[PDB]
């Protein structure tokens, strides 16, 4: 299967560090918006071997690399918090 | 709900030019390699609404832009052909 390994990384960081990103709404819509803003800000890393995504995801341990990504998510989270899409929860 | 629109463009362009790229193997595995190498050389364009990906397939039918992307396809095609993944055959 054809998949950008950065999307796997983000989705993982987003789920693990959801609370420290301080989102106004946590519905799937708002979450997808954060992901999209963030994935459009990192260089694509498409692969075809699931074993290869495992290697990438492992390289971004709790120590070292993940912080730069958490910062982009947080930043994107701010934007979605203030300017939510019309497809989000309403009333 | 979460797709890179470039992915929708490259797939549509590949299955319109695949038989012109002089690819060594044309199995799904090598096709994925081509798409992956190509997707990695263009800027991501992630979307969340379904209304964009539908019309995105129409404004890619327009040219000049896809020409730049065709080149990419072809350049990706040469690499995959020259060095096929061991998941192919
Ligand atoms: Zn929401
Ligand atoms: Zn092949």
């Amino acid at each position: 299967m054809l998949v950008n390994s950065k999307e796997i990384v983000m989705k993982e960081l987003l789920d693990r560090y959801m609370d420290q990103l301080h989102m106004a709404c946590t519905c799937q819509v708002c979450q997808n918006d954060v992901l999209a803003l963030s994935l459009n800000k990192v260089s694509p890393s498409y692969v075809t071997d699931f074993k290869k995504i495992a290697y990438t995801k492992a390289e971004l341990v709790d120590k070292q690399k993940n912080t730069a990504m958490l910062v982009i998510l947080a930043e994107s989270a701010a934007v979605v918090s203030e300017s939510p899409s019309d497809l989000c929860q309403t009333k």
